[PDB]
Order: C-alpha cells, then structure tokens, then sequence
C-alpha cells in the first residue's frame, strides 16, 4: 500500500482510483462499510481504491490540544486500511491545503487533478470545504456527470450509533466489550516494553511487561482488564518461556502518573520479561476498577481473583472466534 | 493623577487632602460611594481627593498565595480611580509598613503626617493596625477634633451585599451579567494579543485574538460568553477590518491550559488578526458551557449557534447604554 | 538499640533472640502487642529482643509509588521501637533479599542462621515466602520443635479493627483523635522550622512554625487542628520566649502546595520564630476545615476562634494524661 | 498599511504593485535600499508597495528552534515596513504554501495572479521555489516581458557586508553602536514593564522598569548599556516624574535567567515606576560587561559610574544628531 | 538463546556450562575474544556457552546516573551475544546480589552452584566480591581442579587498548571510524522513527526519521555522519520508496535538546518518511561539526556537501568489503 | 542570646547596649575582631553585647538571587555570634525598615531610640542609610558625645585580606585550608542525612551519610576532601558503630547535580548508616578533582587513595592542634 503526504506527492500518471474521504479514527464497522463499498467499486473498474485521510485531526487545527483522543495511532490507521484492501492512502495536513478552499476547487483539485477518482464514497456526515459548506448533498451536485458519488448512511446497530465519539464513550467508561463490538476487532494498542519493577519471571506480583502511551492515545479506563499480549515478529531472544506471534492471555492493568498512561501486563502461566520488544494488547473485557493496596497478601490475593476471572473471560472470547486471535495460549487452570 | 508607593514618596509639601482607605479590588459600586464621597468633600475644601490602596493584597502577607482573586490588576485599579477623579494613589505595602503601628500611630502617621487629612472615607467593614483591632468606630474617636470622619454602610442592593467577595462568586459561577451589575460595568481584561490557532482572517474557526492570564486574575468560569472586543488606541497597523478604539461584537471564549487562563475571541462579522496589539475585552452574558467537539461539522455549527446568542446578547446590551461602549460594531445579521 | 540493613549486617556472635516481624507502621495498639509479647519473651530467656521489619514499603517493590502513606518515618519507627524495648532493628530490603525464597528457606536463613531465633512472635495476618505463600500456620509447622511460635489475633476494640490501614483512613478523614486512639498516643510529625510568612514574634497572623513535608508522608486532612508543639532538645538559641522540650499549645494549620503538604503552626501566647530548630507537632483533635479569606480582617476573627477552640480541646487532652505530654504550656485564656 | 496572512487573503481587485520579497528581518540599511527602489517605483506608476515576507523563519521551517533569533519581532517588522511607506505587507508561511512549487509556479502564483506586479524588487542573494534551485538570475529570466527586474546588490559599507547576520553578530558581542550602523537607527525593544526589586522611585538601586524576553528575540550580550527608554503612548497614569512620549536617558542592564532575557532600566535623574505601561528601550552604546556584587556599597559605587558614562555616550549621541530622538530628556549632571 | 535474571532463574537441571563473566558493554573486539574462547569451548565438550553480564552498571550501584554512558543497550547486549553463539546470558543485579559476597563464596554460588561450569573465560582485569579483592589471579587459585580458567590480556591492537572506555572516547569525540575498528562492525543506535520537521519525501531538507534518544545512550558527537539507515524487518507499510532490510546511504544528523539526543537521518536519493517504523541507523564516518544556519540557501548549500561527502565515503565503507552491510542502496550520483 | 526579629522586636526596656553592625557572613576573624571589641565593652559596663545583621543580604534586595553565597546560614550565624558572647542579635530585612532613612534617622532610630547604644563598632568598609551615603566617617561625626565609636580596619595578615569575598573565592576555588584559616576555624555545614546509594555499613563504597544543599550555600569546589563528620547531640539511635558527639576522620565528596549540591561522606574505619541525622562536616583539605570512574576495581582503588591521604591530612590537622576536634576518632590505618 502507497503512503502519501500531501497531493504534491501523489504520482502524476495515477490513471483511475476509486476514493473514500474521513478521519477514519478506529476504523470501526461503521469505516468498514466506506472502505468495503470503495474497494468493491475499485475491482470492478479496475482502479485502485484510495483513502484520504486527516493527520493532525482536523479539529486540533482550529482546537490545539483540543482534539479527540487518538483511538488508533496514524501508523495503525495505515495497517487497518490496508488489511481492508486500500491501495493508496493519501493523508492530507489542513494546515498545509485544502481547508479554504470552495467545495467546487475541493471537487477539482483533489478528486480530479490529483486522484483521478471515477468513484467517490462518503458517509452522510460528511463535510469539506471552506467552514464546512460542502455536504454529502454537495458532493452529489458537485460530481454529477463527473464521477459517481456513493453516500453511506451512518451505521446504526443494537440502538448504538457506531462512531468514533462512541467509540471513545465506551473505551472511556472501561467498557472495552462494547467498544470492541463497534469496532468489529479487539481493541488494542502496540508499544515497545520498558523495564518496571522488578523483573518478569518467576514472581507473580511482578509485571510480564510495562508499557507507557502518551496522552492522546485513547484508552480505557484505569482498571484492571481480561486480554491478549502478543510479541510482534522478531529475531532478537525472549527472556522466558513466551514465543512471537502467540497471543497469551493476560490480565491487564491500565493506569497514570500523575496525565499520561501504563499498561501493565501480567500474562497467565508464563514466566518471562518482554523488555526491549515490541508488543500488543488486545483487550477483551473489564475486570475490575483499580484500587489501593494495603499489603503484598491482599495484593496478590486480588492478583490471583483477576487470573481467574481473566481465564474465564478468555475462555468465553476464544469461542467468538472472529475476534479471537488464530493463535493463542490460555490454559484451562494455574 | 500622581501615583505613590510607599509614605516615603507622598510630596511633603502636600498641604490637604480628603482620604479613603482600602483595598478597592474590582472598585465596585460600593466602592464607587466611598470615592464619590472623598472627591466631592474634596471639592468643598480645596483639598485633593486620595485613595490608600494596598499591594500586595493584605491577605496574602499572612497567608501567600492563598489571596483572593484580583477582580483587575493593580493598573487598572489605577484607571478605575482616576476616572472616578482620585487625584493621587497612595499604595501601600504591608511588608513595608503600616502593618504592627496601633491604631493610634497608623492615624497620626498616615493620615495627619502622611497625608494632611481633613477628612477620612471608609466602609463600614473598613479595619486598621496591629492584629487588626482599629475598627470604623475606632477612627471615628481616634479622630475626635482632629479631622472629619464618614463611615459609609456596606451597599446592599436587590437582596445582594454588593463586594469584591460577591463580584468574584458570580464571576467564578460565570454570571458575569451580575458581576456587571455588581460592578457599575462591564467586566473586562487587557492584555496583549499572542498567536494562537492558524490565522485570524476569512476562517470562522480560527479566533481573531487569543490571550493568556496568570492564575491570579480573576476571570469568568470557563465557557462562551458574548462580549466585545476594543483595540486600545495604537499607530501600529491593523491585520483586517477593525479599527481601533470601536467595540466590536466578539462570542469570547474562556480556558484553562492544565491552572492558567486563556481567552481566545472570535469577532462577529470580521476577518481579522490582532497579534501584538493590546485588547480590551469586555463580558456582558453568559452563552454556554464549554464543551469538547468531536469533528470540524459539530464544532462549526456551535460557534454558529454562539454567533447568533451573541448577536442577540448585545443587541439588548446596547439598550442599557449606561454600561454599553460609546463606539460599537454590531451587524443585525451575518 | 541496633540497627541493622540487611541479614548481612547481623552479627555472626548473637547467640539468642526472640523476634517479631511487620512492616510495624505506625507501631499502633496491635503492634504494641507483639512487641510486649516479644520483648517480655526475651526478658524470660535472657535474650535480645528483635524487630524484623521491612523497607521500602513491601507493596512498592511490587507496585512503586503506589505504597501506602507512611503513618511514621523509617527513623521514627525505629524510635518507637526502642521506646518499647526492642534491643536490635533489622531491616529487611525485598529487592536485595527474601522475596523469592521459600516458607521453608526464609525460616532457616532469617530466623535460625541470621538471628539465633528461640521464639517469633507475629499477627495472625503474617505472611512471607515467594508470592507470600507462608501463613501464621505455616510458621507454626515449619517451626515445630525448632522454636516456639505465637501468633497474636489482630486488636479489635471498640468495634474497629486497628490496623496501618485504619490508622490511615482516620487521618485521611481528619479524625486524628480516633487515629491517637488506635496508636496509643498523639500521631505526631518531626521536621526542620523553615522561613514562611513574615517573621514569628508579636503579629497573631504569622506562623510561629513553618514546616514542609514530602508526599509519601501520611498527614491529616488539610484543615486546623489542635495539638502539641516541642522544640526537641537542642543548645542554638532559640528566637522568643518558647523553651526547648516543653509542650506548647498550638493551632495547627494542614495544607498543601499543588500534592505535598505544609504544616503551618500557631503558637497559642508565645511570641517565637523557630526558623533552624527541629520540631515535633502532636496533633490533638480537628478544629476545622480550611477555608479561603476574603480580609484580614476575616482571617484574624478566624485565628482567634481557632485560638479559643484549640483551647478547649488542649485543657481536656491534658486530663488524659496517659497521652498528654509531660511537660506542657497551656494558658486558661489569652 | 495592510496586513495580509496567506495569498488567499490578498485583494482580487488588486490590479497593480510594486513589490519587494524577503525576511527583511531587522530592516536593516540594505533591507532599505529595497523598500526605498519599491517605494519610488510605487509612486512612481501609481500602484501600490508591497513587500512579500515570511513568517515563521523558513530556516525555522525546516531546523525547529534552530533559526536566528529575530532582530525585531513580526509585529516591529510591520512598524518599520510601513515607516518607509510599504502600502501593504503579505506574510508567507512556507509549511502552508509557495514550499514545494518550482521556480516557474511561484512567480506565476504569487507575483502574478496573487500580487498582479508590474515590478519586483529583490536581493542579490535571493533564493526560491523548490530546494532553492530559483535565483536572483531565474527571476530575471522568469519574468519575461511581463514585469520588470530589478536586482539589488547587498550592502557594502566601510568594508562591511550589512546583514541580518552581521547586525545578530554586532548585536551577540554587545556591539550595539556597530549593530545601530547596519540598522540606521537605534536598535531597540517593545514590551510591557513588570514588576522587579521593590519599587522605582526615590531609591537609586531599583530599576524604573523590568522586562523580560523570550529566548527568540535577539538582546546585546549580558551586560550595561546607555540608552533611551520611552514610554509608549498612553492615558494611563504614570508613576512618578515621567511623561509618555519623551525619551529619557537610561543606563541599561541586559541579564539572563536559568529562557529568558531581562532588560532592568535604570532612568537617569528621575523617580518612577513604570509597571503596567508599554515600554520602548533604545540601545546606543555598551558600558560594560555584566558582573556580581559582594556588598551594597561597591554595587551603588559601580551604578554611579554606569551614570557618569551612560551620560557622557548619551550627550555624544544627542550631538551625532543623526539617530537621537527627537523629543528627549537628558541632564548635564546630577 | 535463553535470558535469565538472577541466580534463581537459572534452570536447576543444569549440569555443564563454559562461562564467561564482564559488564560487555559494546561487545567490542576484546569482547569477542572472551566469548570465542567460551563459545568455541563450548561445542568442544559439548555443554551451553553461558554470559553473565550485569545490569544495572556495576559503577551505577555506588554511583547512580554517574555510571559509564552505554554503549549499546542491554537488548543489544544480547542480540550481539547471540551474534556470537552464546547458548544462555545471565543477568546479575548488583543490588540484588553477588555484592557482599566474598571472593570464596561468589566462585561457589554463581560458577558451581548456579552454572555448574567446567570452563570460566575472563579478562585480565575481571574484579568480583566483595570490595572487588577477588582478581584475576583469585579465580584462578579458588577454582582448584573443578573448573579450567582461562585468562586473556586486554586486547592491543595498532598500538591502541581496546575497552569500552577506548570505545566511549572515540565515540565522544566524533571518530566513529576508531570506534568501529575497535568494535568490529558500524556503532549503531536502534529506535523507533518519530514525528519531526514537516514530512519526509520531495522536499530535501526535511529528515527522512526523527529518533530520540536518553541521555544514557553514548552517541557520536553532535554533527554530520555518513551511515546507513535499516528499516527493521516488517509488515507494515513504508511510505515512499524504501523497502525494510535494505541498508540505506545516509547522511546522520546528531543533535542535542536543552536530556536528550536526536538523530536525524537525511537518506539519499530517497522520497521517503518513516513515521513509525523501527529504524537501525549506523554510523561510519564523520563528515562535520555542528552549524548554525542564517538561511535556507546556505542550509541547502551544506545540505549537498553532506550529500556528496556522505557518497564518497560510503563508497569506500563499500569496498572496504568487512564492515559493510550484506543488501545495500548506494547511488553514485544523484 | 536574644534573637530579635526588626527594631519592633526589642524590647522597650533595654537600657544600655554595646552594638556591632554588619552582614557578619561566615563570622570570620576579621568579624571577630568586632565581636570581641564589642564583647568586651560590653562586660566593661556591665551592658548587653548586640550584633545588628541583616537577612535577607542586603545586596539581594537590589538584585534578587544574585546575591553573595551564604558562607554560614542565618541559623549559623546565630550560633556563632552566641559562641563569641553576643547578648542578643537584632536581624534587620531592608526590605521593611532602615532603607531609604537617611544617615540621620537611621542612628537615631536604631542606635539611639531602639538600643540605646553607649557604644558602636564598626568596620572601616560600614555603610548605611539612603544610597549608603554614610560611612565610617558619618558615624563618628553623627554620634556627637552620645555614645562612643570604635572603628576597625580591615583584617590583613599573610598579604591576605579577609572578608567574606575572600573566603567565597578560596571556597570556590575548592582551598578550604585557606578558608579556614580565613575563618578562624573548619568550615563546615550541617544538615539531616536523607537515603543515597545502597545502605551504609560494610561496603566501602556505599556513604556513611548523604545530604543536599540548596543553591545559595557556599560550598568548596566539587571534588573530595579530608574532614570530620559528627553526629549532632541526639538521642534517637545510631545504625553502626558511630557515637554522636564525637568528630569522625571522613573522605568528603562535594558534587553536583543538574539547584543543587550533594556532600557525601566516607567515614573512616566505620560501618554505619546515619539516615535521619543531623550532622555537622567540617572540611580540612582537598584532596583531588572530581572524576568519573569506568569500573568498580578503578572506583575502589582510588577511593583507598582517598582513605589514605584524608588519613595523612587529618593526622597533621590534629597535631596543628589550633583547629582540631575536642573529641575525635581517626585511626593510623586501616
């Protein structure tokens, strides 16, 4: 998949494309459908199936610091539009084009002269344009007779808008469960792990791995929560007995030091230290609020409460195994 | 009008003069008695009216950094005393002196070595000397046979004690309308205009002027309030469509950068940028909460919905012309 | 009394000791029954008696910075230690030693190879060994014919629980007579007098004692409470008429700079500054909660109930002469 | 004069200019010799004077806090640029626009359909378009017929080549009177005066006026200066025997600050204290290097001779004519 | 290869090992004279070839944060032990262990008990126990015909020591050239690829990566590098037209942060940015210092002089065959 | 001795006084020249021996934080002043009373009405009053046959010149024996002892006691030198075998910290740890530079080479007699 900055950059001999415009923040069901109808479109004509996206967000142009919580990094943005069939994404700064410009240049500029766009697909909610004049309405009008405009009802599933914003609700309420059913995946974020306290091993009291997100990235709320730790790909050594590419069950522990967020993992039945290497969570559901310790017996008592309610979980998860990881390790008990 | 720090810098040759004493943060209506009672005794005698203010406030001498908020800095406390015809200022620091002196010596220091007093103003409330044991009624005997002395009863107005306390609780609540009326004016900041998000100019997003105030300024809860925006009088040339020394209709918005205040002002009807020119904005009525916005649409309308509250707002505020500015700019509509 | 850093530091010659072991926080009522236990124990056998006890906190090797509050200083627990007769303190630092080793081992190192152990006295709540798999139970079986155990049950009196925790949860309420209560005396902080506001001497408004205190250390809710100032003994002057090793009576201001917290000390009839010299504060009983000042003059009329409570509190402390101090200065009235 | 932010921001019924590009920071006396070719040519055809600058710095565009530090501010760049009658002022920010656009695009979109110039004006050493590839020679070659060229070598004076550079090096060692020659006036700053060390007045040893900069603004090496302080236009009361508007002799002391530079002025035979007011700092000649005081007495002794000199430069200055103020205040002696 | 942490992870079923023990920071040319002679031992009788190594730095035990800057990272310390076919590394915590010991009782615990070694490789200038007493000569004569000890000297080599103190000054110095002889291979530094100025691709001045680094990491002397950049093996897409596993000509940028150092990687004719990825940069030679730049022409002056310089020694880097990397991107011109 | 804070403090009733004005900073043995002139009279008349010092530094009120280092602190200066006989000290803050009083007022005020001086002693470098008009020569001609005048040259001995500057530069430059011959005695701080590296005992390498210094107190040179250590009277107990009370033979190792001094000290043929102390170090003389260490062996090594020559040193500090502890521990070797 092609990775663009900027119109400038996108080749000039680009000859047809298929294209959908969002922040596409998550790329949740409600995304999928965008994305799905446009690489549909894009085998048909045999064009490629472009996603023009928005990095800063566009409400921290006006808002600095302001924005929405980040609920995928740009990075992982770029990962799920590719595992959905996007061919090119071209990412666009509104503080370097396209922002006072009229709905009409919008249309000309970046759909035409720049993408070549036969097809476009938007959501109803759409907007562009100078102070957001331009609508899914608009672009109908705009683009009649030069190229096909596909407008996408927003997804509404079980009552729930699936958006962004609730996205965010449920991630900032701890409800991951729900969360995860909007997105259509597990929730996850990926980080390298640096050293905690202690040492992963044979101790139970000792995090399996730390790791440390600054604060735009959404997460859930401080608690304690069932999920998967995955070592991405690698050649360097694993301290301990985990292998790469697994997905371990874990109970994990998302907190702050006091505005900027830990997860702390402590993986089932395994004794290992994951510092130096790059690795996911993927959260599953909510175990418990977080609280204060009064002594390492309470503590490791509560410790081995999470273990279990994480077991059942996990057992719970791998049987809706559309979500559930292809490999995984969860042992039945300690 | 002369300005004084410290009884050290009063002219000797000062011969007579009409005095009131006190803290005057905000100079509300109450206030406003106590100067209207000194300047016209003033008057009578031939005498100049002077103020004996204090700074840092009192409070904060015993308890650092736990003083009340100040309603306007020491500056404006200045303006605001000449306006009303105080003829010298008098400032005194606690640290300095004035603060372990009886009763007896702060009233033959102050007053008659000091100041050549004929006449002396205070509140009711009004206190003086070590451990705070002179009272109004103290200086009234005190004074016998030696200058005349008017204690002026707290202003109760509506139900409401009207003080730099009750100014700063409604300012605080974000009734600014009552901190207006509590004041005799509207409630207003200066400073200077920094840059902020993008430009000021054609972009409805994009404020015409942000400014930053240190936690000690007393500033409206955080929210959207309808306001007006002056230029001070400047030579130095304007970015846009303002003039200088006209109020402008302005929908103002009051932050926090996380304890630190910013002000960020989106002038109706102007395409503008203000950096580096000095800036009066003045409040008038509360329009919303602050609320955080999930994309560049739903924020857009709501500054829309501000723009038109505001509108309103000050079309009725210019129908109380007492505290309405002389010279305004307000379009009926966009 | 002995201090010893780890099990390395206990000389190899001891030959016999009966020993208790505990964080010992606080060293409340229920410690003070080990204590008595183990010290009468050894007064039996002619032996030492040992203190075993633990830093840093056992809970923040496993979870830094998530500790308890210290209800005492390490230095202070080891006073209280002594003043109960404990003859040798070990301290025992988990990330150097005696996490990770077995019930069976820790018994064979700790208490047979490194303190010649006849007798070992512990709460029923007492654990240790790898992931604190060792129990009072434990203990008793693995010690069995080796050296005696006695397991003490956990102090309850009054309906409550005395435990660290509890001891905590008073002082985080500012019920600092129940927490006085539950430790058997007046919670108290030591620390050096630094420069505050003004100087201490004649103005009621200036703080006699300024004191500064780091965030691990557990302190009453802000608030003013009535209790104890001492000068501890020292031979550098001492500025007013406050006498070294003498109980004065003082309102006690709790605050905090924002998360560390100060203690603002007002010496009841005393005109002192005790800047330089190392202070002990006795806190009594709650007198209120804090408040902001609108004046001087407010300010003072509140000092001056504080004053008359404080009073109130102190002449009925001193008819509880178990936990009053020996030598006091109390005035009946000002 | 306008100010205009962006291309987009310019007048379309802009039918005719004159214009100038550049950073033109400092408008220095090179930089005048462009405005001035500008000026004549805008009065002579009847069109307007514009001159096309940039901000942020394009160093800075590409090396973040890396760029030379501003000899003026944007807003003094405006003051000036009007002074030597520029009609209007266009502000480019290369992250937005006029960065990746060849030679060929740059002069046909800002100088033609932008600014519609019938002439330009630049420095020998102008550079533009993508990777700079677009010289002093491209322009010339680029304009074909349509406006006219007129290419201005850098300024050679007393074998000095006159520079932003060279004024910043004048400037870093404490040159000011060689700095002051490149500029062809006064070097100076603009800021609101703060408070310092106690209050101006009677007492020799406190400033009349504290400043303090951002580390982007270039200041003289630490150290004394003799100058002109000026307070700027103003209604507000003033503290002391100072008017606005006038000019006063100054010694000058430029310190820094473990940013962020301070400016403390010490106004030569007047007691003042000028918090609150905007404040004008000339800078005429350097005094001496900045150095600590062991007592009062040597820092008063030292501060009598900053006087005794500042005096002497300052009378040199008033008689060079060419760069004195215009209305000044200045004694022979004390 | 295995990773342990302490003695008590080691697995217990151990019964033959060849050991080799040192802080190994860098992994130079001496080192690997240590782990041949351990390695090719190893597969003589046929047991696991054992590291152990200490972290933290041993000097940080008594020194903290004044320990020897790293040359790699411990995660490098094992990918390069692993390099060199070591079957298990052994982590020891000074803090935890080994510290107190004597010379007698280390032998037996760490080579006997814990490693079950026939076969120890040291330096000549190895240290252990207590009050490092036990040398070179110690290991030999307390290790009487249980284990073989092999003792090599410091390694010397065209007249210069090769240690890792020899390492950090030529490091420290800017000659990464001496560094790399001495280590055997390009010094490098790993690290995700950050946000920096504006976006990698078209536009030659902006980084291809950002990468920071703490103030732990021993790099180059801030400047000009030639090197190679390695995007590390991945799935995710690279925007531009980079492949992963590719060594890439770059010119380095080495600057420092008022910790903190950046690496700045300007990769040759490349349109590329590496927002994400984890990126392996190696240093060869040093072009020059660090400079200031008064404008974009003269930046982009240098800018090619890097370019050029860069293409010429890695031309020769290349045919030097030994130290250059196996798939490489080299253009001989732009 | 009395310690009053400002002329308001006295008290009323004080007689006769034989008084002394000056910072007294360091109270070295030209201070004492003053002390003893004045004590003396003082038991002549049978009078009360006063020092007048002043606090904050008279200099920092002109230039805030850039004031002399205090050679002793306040607390310090106190002590020292009672050590030599002074009856009480008076402590003046220019800040509040005595600065812009002319000469006139200020013997009046002070000397005359507040202490009712027959005598003063000044040095011949005194000055006082507004803009330190008045010296040594306006003191004996404004105490017109009221109370008698004693002025006191300057100390010169050994071609030195000894003031307070003169023992900040041989602190600085890390000559402690030239301070302290300066002095009149071993300079010295005293401070708690907070937590270090490791624990205090049998390792060599890990200090006796570690304390931190602010900014504003003069320290030598980081570096190491030769002193005595000792514990304040206490009755909390000692962890080791140290007494209180008794001055230790210590290697002194002065460093600094990116405010912000560490002292930490290596007592001699002591294992012990004083965390919770207060303790006083006494420097005698340098032994070498600060210097970072590559590995433990080099850091041991030169750390007995620092053993040895404080053991050489302190052994000639002993036999020197003058200066020496009364009651001290140092051992011939180790």
């Amino acid at each position: 998949m092609d990775i663009w900055y900027g119109t400038a950059a996108v080749p000039k001999d680009l000859d047809n494309s298929a294209v959908t415009i969002g922040v596409f923040d998550g790329v949740h069901r409600g995304h999928q459908k965008l994305i799905n109808a446009t690489v549909e479109k894009a085998r048909e004509v045999g064009a490629k199936a472009i996603m023009v996206t928005f990095d800063p967000h566009p409400v921290s142009v006006f808002l600095p610091r302001r924005a929405p919580l980040g609920i995928t990094t740009l990075a992982e943005r770029f990962a799920l539009a590719e595992s959905f069939g996007i061919d090119g994404v071209l990412v666009i700064d509104f503080t370097r084009e396209l922002s006072g410009t009229s709905p009409e240049k919008y249309v000309e500029f970046l759909l035409e002269d720049t993408l070549h766009a036969s097809h476009v697909v938007v959501g109803a909610n759409f907007t562009f344009g100078e102070n957001a004049a331009g609508t899914a309405d608009s672009l109908r009008q705009i683009c009649q007779s030069r190229l096909t405009v596909d407008v996408i009802d927003l997804l509404d599933d079980e009552g729930v808008r699936i958006s962004s914003t609730t996205v965010r609700e449920f991630l900032s309420e701890g409800d991951v469960a729900r969360a995860n059913w909007a997105l259509g995946r597990h929730f996850y974020v990926t980080g390298p792990v640096v050293r905690g306290a202690g040492r992963g091993g044979k101790e139970l009291g000792f995090p399996t791995a730390n790791q440390y997100f600054h604060d735009t990235v959404a997460l859930p709320a401080d608690g304690v929560y069932a999920g998967w730790l995955t070592i991405l790909p690698t050649e360097a050594p694993v301290s301990g007995n985990m292998e790469p590419e697994v997905a371990y069950a874990a109970a994990i522990s998302v907190g702050t030091n006091p505005e900027q967020r830990s997860v702390e993992s402590f993986v089932l039945d395994r004794d290992a230290d994951l510092y130096g290497h790059d690795v996911k969570v993927e959260f599953v559901d909510h175990v418990r609020a977080m609280e204060k310790f009064e002594s390492v017996e309470q503590l490791l008592e509560v410790m081995a409460k999470d273990v279990q309610k994480t077991r059942t979980l996990l057992a719970q998860d791998v049987q809706a195994h559309k979500m559930a990881p292809e490999t995984y390790f969860l042992q039945a008990e300690s």
